[PDB]
């Protein structure tokens, strides 16, 4: 039971996980944009 | 008293996923708002 609460903290670190490489992907996004305006 | 600290370090990552779940809100509200100014 202790390991299963373990295993729900590791998907909800993957879910963060997910969350933060969406965030990446987002701020690449508004680089790209803040090039093109740029340019 | 050493899993006491190690229970702070997981409320800690707890907020810090609070935090991460926040962004990811604010995130798709951009995303939203770039859709809208885009149509």
């Amino acid at each position: 039971q202790n390991e299963i609460r373990i295993l729900q903290d590791k998907l909800n670190s993957t879910m963060k996980l997910v969350s933060h490489l969406t965030a990446q992907l987002n701020e690449l996004k508004e680089q790209m944009t803040e090039q093109r305006k740029r340019r």
